[PDB]
Protein backbone atom coordinates (compact mmCIF):
# COMPACT_ATOMS: atom_id res chain seq x y z
CA UNK A 1 0.00 0.00 0.00
CA UNK A 2 1.45 3.32 -0.92
CA UNK A 3 0.35 6.56 0.55
CA UNK A 4 -1.71 4.82 3.32
CA UNK A 5 -1.49 4.56 6.97
CA UNK A 6 -1.18 1.38 9.28
CA UNK A 7 -4.57 -0.03 10.05
CA UNK A 8 -4.19 -0.79 13.55
CA UNK A 9 -3.68 -4.44 14.80
CA UNK A 10 -6.52 -6.40 13.77
CA UNK A 11 -8.67 -3.62 12.76
CA UNK A 12 -9.31 -5.39 9.48
CA UNK A 13 -10.16 -9.04 11.05
CA UNK A 14 -11.28 -10.85 7.81
CA UNK A 15 -7.74 -9.89 6.10
CA UNK A 16 -5.16 -12.67 5.46
CA UNK A 17 -1.52 -13.72 4.36
CA UNK A 18 -0.94 -16.32 1.99
CA UNK A 19 2.26 -17.80 3.40
CA UNK A 20 4.73 -20.24 1.68
CA UNK A 21 7.56 -19.82 3.61
CA UNK A 22 7.05 -16.15 3.10
CA UNK A 23 3.97 -13.94 2.75
CA UNK A 24 3.17 -13.34 -1.10
CA UNK A 25 -0.37 -12.34 -1.33
CA UNK A 26 -3.19 -11.32 0.69
CA UNK A 27 -6.40 -12.79 0.35
CA UNK A 28 -10.36 -12.67 2.06
CA UNK A 29 -11.87 -14.57 4.62
CA UNK A 30 -15.62 -15.26 3.48
CA UNK A 31 -16.27 -17.89 6.14
CA UNK A 32 -14.44 -20.74 8.47
CA UNK A 33 -13.49 -22.99 5.94
CA UNK A 34 -12.79 -20.74 2.72
CA UNK A 35 -10.74 -17.88 1.76
CA UNK A 36 -10.66 -15.51 -1.49
CA UNK A 37 -7.69 -14.35 -3.01
CA UNK A 38 -6.28 -13.58 -6.98
CA UNK A 39 -6.20 -16.13 -9.21
CA UNK A 40 -2.29 -15.21 -10.00
CA UNK A 41 -1.73 -15.93 -6.64
CA UNK A 42 -2.06 -19.43 -7.14
CA UNK A 43 0.83 -21.18 -5.98
CA UNK A 44 0.69 -24.72 -4.01
CA UNK A 45 1.90 -25.46 -0.78
CA UNK A 46 -0.42 -22.60 0.61
CA UNK A 47 -0.71 -21.86 4.47
CA UNK A 48 -3.38 -19.00 5.11
CA UNK A 49 -2.10 -16.82 8.14
CA UNK A 50 -5.17 -15.39 9.73
CA UNK A 51 -5.32 -12.95 12.71
CA UNK A 52 -1.97 -11.07 11.40
CA UNK A 53 -0.55 -7.73 12.09
CA UNK A 54 2.84 -7.93 12.27
CA UNK A 55 3.85 -11.01 10.17
CA UNK A 56 7.06 -11.20 11.31
CA UNK A 57 6.45 -11.33 15.58
CA UNK A 58 3.83 -13.82 16.80
CA UNK A 59 1.74 -11.49 18.86
CA UNK A 60 -0.74 -14.09 20.07
CA UNK A 61 -3.80 -13.74 18.08
CA UNK A 62 -2.38 -15.90 14.77
CA UNK A 63 -4.25 -18.91 13.69
CA UNK A 64 -2.35 -20.79 10.60
CA UNK A 65 -3.65 -23.15 8.46
CA UNK A 66 -2.96 -25.24 5.61
CA UNK A 67 -4.99 -25.25 2.24
CA UNK A 68 -6.95 -28.23 1.46
CA UNK A 69 -7.79 -27.44 -1.94
CA UNK A 70 -7.21 -24.38 -4.19
CA UNK A 71 -9.69 -23.80 -7.55
CA UNK A 72 -8.60 -21.17 -9.88
CA UNK A 73 -11.62 -19.44 -11.83
CA UNK A 74 -12.34 -21.98 -14.95
CA UNK A 75 -11.89 -18.94 -17.18
CA UNK A 76 -9.24 -17.30 -15.99
CA UNK A 77 -6.39 -16.08 -18.37
CA UNK A 78 -2.72 -14.95 -17.12
CA UNK A 79 -2.57 -12.86 -20.13
CA UNK A 80 -4.86 -10.52 -19.79
CA UNK A 81 -5.91 -11.62 -16.10
CA UNK A 82 -9.68 -11.26 -16.99
CA UNK A 83 -11.15 -13.47 -14.13
CA UNK A 84 -8.40 -13.49 -11.58
CA UNK A 85 -9.93 -14.33 -8.85
CA UNK A 86 -9.83 -17.73 -6.68
CA UNK A 87 -10.88 -20.08 -3.91
CA UNK A 88 -9.16 -21.59 -1.29
CA UNK A 89 -10.59 -24.13 1.25
CA UNK A 90 -9.11 -24.94 4.70
CA UNK A 91 -8.15 -28.19 6.44
CA UNK A 92 -9.45 -27.47 9.50
CA UNK A 93 -12.62 -24.58 10.15
CA UNK A 94 -11.02 -21.58 11.72
CA UNK A 95 -11.90 -20.41 14.46
CA UNK A 96 -14.09 -16.92 14.23
CA UNK A 97 -13.46 -14.43 17.26
CA UNK A 98 -13.41 -10.64 17.33
CA UNK A 99 -9.75 -10.78 15.54
CA UNK A 100 -10.80 -13.24 12.96
CA UNK A 101 -13.82 -12.44 10.99
CA UNK A 102 -15.37 -13.35 7.86
CA UNK A 103 -16.36 -10.46 4.83
CA UNK A 104 -19.55 -10.31 3.27
CA UNK A 105 -19.91 -10.86 -0.08
CA UNK A 106 -21.85 -8.28 -2.19
CA UNK A 107 -25.94 -8.43 -3.44
CA UNK A 108 -25.20 -5.98 -6.23
CA UNK A 109 -22.19 -4.26 -7.52
CA UNK A 110 -21.25 -1.08 -6.32
CA UNK A 111 -21.50 2.47 -8.42
CA UNK A 112 -18.56 4.93 -8.80
CA UNK A 113 -18.10 7.41 -6.43
CA UNK A 114 -18.30 4.47 -3.33
CA UNK A 115 -15.54 4.97 -0.87
CA UNK A 116 -13.79 1.65 -0.26
CA UNK A 117 -11.31 0.20 1.99
CA UNK A 118 -8.28 -1.24 0.80
CA UNK A 119 -5.34 -3.34 2.95
CA UNK A 120 -2.00 -5.11 2.62
CA UNK A 121 1.21 -6.10 3.29
CA UNK A 122 2.73 -4.78 -0.16
CA UNK A 123 5.25 -2.36 -1.19
CA UNK A 124 4.83 1.42 0.66
CA UNK A 125 7.33 3.23 -1.88
CA UNK A 126 6.37 4.63 -5.49
CA UNK A 127 9.80 4.85 -6.92
CA UNK A 128 11.75 2.01 -4.72
CA UNK A 129 11.40 -1.26 -2.45
CA UNK A 130 10.02 -0.76 1.28
CA UNK A 131 7.88 -4.03 2.80
CA UNK A 132 6.48 -3.00 5.97
CA UNK A 133 5.72 -5.48 8.87
CA UNK A 134 2.99 -4.35 10.00
CA UNK A 135 -0.78 -4.27 7.73
CA UNK A 136 -1.31 -0.67 6.07
CA UNK A 137 -4.86 0.72 5.10
CA UNK A 138 -6.05 3.32 2.31
CA UNK A 139 -9.24 4.49 1.72
CA UNK A 140 -9.92 4.62 -2.01
CA UNK A 141 -12.93 5.60 -4.35
CA UNK A 142 -14.22 3.81 -7.40
CA UNK A 143 -13.58 5.48 -10.39
CA UNK A 144 -15.65 5.10 -13.44
CA UNK A 145 -14.95 3.07 -16.25
CA UNK A 146 -15.04 6.00 -18.59
CA UNK A 147 -12.61 8.15 -16.40
CA UNK A 148 -9.93 5.22 -15.62
CA UNK A 149 -9.98 3.90 -19.63
CA UNK A 150 -9.22 7.27 -20.23
CA UNK A 151 -6.50 8.17 -18.27
CA UNK A 152 -4.93 5.03 -18.50
CA UNK A 153 -5.23 3.90 -21.87
CA UNK A 154 -6.25 0.14 -19.56
CA UNK A 155 -7.68 -2.75 -21.29
CA UNK A 156 -9.85 -3.63 -18.76
CA UNK A 157 -13.27 -6.08 -19.05
CA UNK A 158 -16.47 -6.25 -17.67
CA UNK A 159 -14.80 -8.53 -14.71
CA UNK A 160 -12.45 -5.44 -13.44
CA UNK A 161 -13.01 -1.88 -12.44
CA UNK A 162 -10.38 0.69 -11.43
CA UNK A 163 -10.38 2.71 -7.71
CA UNK A 164 -7.67 4.90 -6.43
CA UNK A 165 -7.03 8.71 -7.51
CA UNK A 166 -6.13 9.98 -10.85
CA UNK A 167 -3.34 12.21 -9.63
CA UNK A 168 -1.40 9.37 -8.40
CA UNK A 169 0.19 8.83 -4.90
CA UNK A 170 -2.43 6.55 -3.31
CA UNK A 171 -2.38 2.92 -4.30
CA UNK A 172 -1.97 -0.57 -3.87
CA UNK A 173 1.25 -2.52 -4.87
CA UNK A 174 3.40 -5.39 -5.01
CA UNK A 175 2.67 -7.52 -2.63
CA UNK A 176 -0.70 -6.57 -1.81
CA UNK A 177 -2.19 -8.82 -4.26
CA UNK A 178 -5.07 -10.67 -3.61
CA UNK A 179 -6.17 -8.80 -0.94
CA UNK A 180 -9.46 -6.85 -0.36
CA UNK A 181 -11.39 -4.07 -1.17
CA UNK A 182 -14.32 -3.66 0.75
CA UNK A 183 -16.98 -1.21 0.39
CA UNK A 184 -20.21 -0.28 2.65
CA UNK A 185 -19.03 -3.41 4.52
CA UNK A 186 -19.15 -5.55 1.58
CA UNK A 187 -16.00 -7.50 -0.35
CA UNK A 188 -16.41 -5.54 -4.35
CA UNK A 189 -13.14 -5.94 -4.89
CA UNK A 190 -9.76 -8.19 -5.16
CA UNK A 191 -6.15 -6.16 -5.92
CA UNK A 192 -5.18 -7.88 -9.02
CA UNK A 193 -2.95 -5.66 -10.94
CA UNK A 194 -2.08 -2.20 -12.19
CA UNK A 195 1.31 -0.04 -13.61
CA UNK A 196 3.55 0.56 -11.16
CA UNK A 197 2.19 2.05 -7.93
CA UNK A 198 0.37 5.30 -7.45
CA UNK A 199 1.50 6.51 -10.55
CA UNK A 200 -0.22 9.22 -12.19
CA UNK A 201 -3.22 8.53 -14.36
CA UNK A 202 -2.46 5.03 -13.65
CA UNK A 203 -5.29 3.88 -10.93
CA UNK A 204 -4.94 0.38 -9.75
CA UNK A 205 -7.29 -2.62 -10.78
CA UNK A 206 -9.42 -4.99 -9.16
CA UNK A 207 -11.45 -8.17 -9.95
CA UNK A 208 -14.89 -7.60 -9.92
CA UNK A 209 -16.25 -9.78 -7.16
CA UNK A 210 -20.06 -8.59 -7.57
CA UNK A 211 -19.97 -10.68 -10.80
CA UNK A 212 -18.70 -14.13 -9.09
CA UNK A 213 -20.77 -14.47 -6.11
CA UNK A 214 -22.84 -17.32 -8.31
CA UNK A 215 -19.47 -19.10 -8.88
CA UNK A 216 -18.37 -18.54 -5.34
CA UNK A 217 -21.74 -19.85 -3.25
CA UNK A 218 -22.19 -22.78 -6.13
CA UNK A 219 -18.09 -23.92 -5.31
CA UNK A 220 -18.61 -23.58 -1.63
CA UNK A 221 -21.71 -25.86 -1.62
CA UNK A 222 -20.65 -28.57 -3.73
CA UNK A 223 -16.39 -28.32 -2.12
C1 LIG B 1 3.83 -2.87 -12.78
O1 LIG B 1 4.73 -3.78 -12.04
C2 LIG B 1 4.30 -4.70 -11.04
O2 LIG B 1 5.08 -5.46 -10.42
C3 LIG B 1 2.76 -4.73 -10.70
C4 LIG B 1 2.57 -4.31 -9.23
C5 LIG B 1 1.14 -4.11 -8.77
C6 LIG B 1 0.38 -5.22 -8.30
C7 LIG B 1 -0.96 -5.07 -7.88
C8 LIG B 1 -1.56 -3.79 -7.92
C9 LIG B 1 -0.83 -2.62 -8.39
C10 LIG B 1 -1.42 -1.36 -8.44
N1 LIG B 1 -0.84 -0.29 -8.94
N2 LIG B 1 -2.63 -1.08 -7.97
C11 LIG B 1 0.54 -2.82 -8.82
N3 LIG B 1 2.06 -6.04 -10.89
C12 LIG B 1 0.97 -6.21 -11.67
O3 LIG B 1 0.34 -5.27 -12.16
C13 LIG B 1 0.50 -7.64 -11.93
N4 LIG B 1 1.38 -8.48 -12.78
S1 LIG B 1 1.87 -7.97 -14.33
O4 LIG B 1 2.75 -6.64 -14.11
O5 LIG B 1 2.70 -9.22 -14.84
C14 LIG B 1 0.51 -7.73 -15.40
C15 LIG B 1 -0.23 -6.49 -15.42
C16 LIG B 1 -1.33 -6.38 -16.34
C17 LIG B 1 -1.68 -7.48 -17.20
C18 LIG B 1 -2.82 -7.40 -18.17
C19 LIG B 1 -0.92 -8.69 -17.16
C20 LIG B 1 0.17 -8.82 -16.26
CA1 LIG C 1 2.14 -12.08 13.65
Amino acid sequence: IVGGYTCGANTVPYQVSLNSGYHFCGGSLINSQWVVSAAHCYKSGIQVRLGEDNINVVEGNEQFISASKSIVHPSYNSNTLNNDIMLIKLKSAASLNSRVASISLPTSCASAGTQCLISGWGNTKSSGTSYPDVLKCLKAPILSDSSCKSASSYIITSNMFCAGYLEGGKDSCQGDSGGPVVCSGKLQGIVSWGSGCAQKNKPGVYTKVCNYVSWIKQTIASN
